[PDB]
């Protein structure tokens, strides 16, 4: 649990997170990101209650020296959203990534979020931003990252990741976290573009209020596309929960048409 910081080292900042930068880091030599800043509280003993391969493991807190840190399990391949912009199909070196890793992800974040379900924790802010690769290349792993706003229970509520009930009443349940879901899905298969690309949010809300719902992204397969139309469903009680998605997420990595389709070309 506690670590000195006699032993952390700092090596490089990373990006800013939640509350702050966030670093590469060292420990003895063990590589870490070191997460910086109640919500302290409540961000640190979450996703360390936690035990599962496609969630970030926790490996220390730093809290009795300032600024306070979180160390948690260094992810080589860095974020989902920049990992698929980086890595987009282009004229140039048009890129090894297929419809298979794309499944892969979708299929290693589901299993994270179908552990959550399973423990009745709910996320509220599935996305991709919130989503790590352990690494670049195949037999990269995706896992959560982040944890949503259970440092909660705002033109800074995730508005494109939430359905009607979260976004009008405030109701957070598993199967909003179904919903966001749908919307990675989406994020996944467009290789990384924005939701709702051209809307605001004022827009995406009467958008989706009254029934509209995203195309498909770019040479999306039918039965990935299937998918998130169902965990976009208006009325949560016919979303699918976790364990249903995974077992269509497997199916479409069991066929042929679906992952042999080629990604669009930038
Ligand atoms: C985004 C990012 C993350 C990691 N690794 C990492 N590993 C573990 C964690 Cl827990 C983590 N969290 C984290 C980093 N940042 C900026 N924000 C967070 S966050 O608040 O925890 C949340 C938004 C996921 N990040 C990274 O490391 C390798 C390249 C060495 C590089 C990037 C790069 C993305 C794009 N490149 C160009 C620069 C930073």
């Amino acid at each position: 649990k506690e670590v000195p910081r006699k032993n952390i080292t700092l090596i490089r900042g990373l990006g800013h997170g939640a509350f702050g930068e966030v670093y590469e880091g060292q420990v003895s030599p063990l590589q870490v990101a070191v997460k910086t800043l109640l919500d302290f509280l409540m961000e640190a003993l979450i996703i360390s209650k936690f035990n599962h391969q496609n969630i970030v493991r926790c490996i220390g807190v730093s809290l009795q020296s300032l600024p306070r840190f979180i160390l948690l399990e260094l992810m080589a391949g860095g974020d989902l959203k920049s990992f698929l912009r980086e890595t987009r199909p282009r004229p140039s070196q048009p890129s090894s990534l297929a419809m298979l890793d794309l499944l892969h992800v979708a299929r290693d974040i589901a299993c994270g979020c179908q552990y959550l379900e399973e423990n009745h924790f709910i996320h509220r802010d599935i996305a991709a931003r919130n989503c790590l690769l352990t690494c670049p290349g195949p037999g990269r792993v995706a896992k959560i990252g982040d944890f949503g706003m259970a440092r909660d229970i705002c033109a800074m509520l995730p508005v494109k990741w939430m359905p009607p009930e979260a976004f009008m009443e405030g109701i957070f349940t598993s199967k909003t976290d179904t919903w966001s879901f749908g919307v990675l899905l989406w994020e996944i298969f467009s290789l990384g573009y924005m939701p709702y690309p051209s809307k605001s949010n004022q827009e995406v809300l009467e958008f989706v209020t009254s029934g509209g719902r995203m195309d498909p992204p770019k040479n999306c397969p039918g039965p990935v596309y299937r998918i998130m139309t169902q965990c976009w469903q208006h009325q949560p009680e016919d979303r699918p929960n976790f364990a249903i998605i995974l077992e269509r997420i497997e199916y479409c990595t069991q066929d042929p048409d679906v992952i042999n389709t080629a990604l669009p070309i930038e």
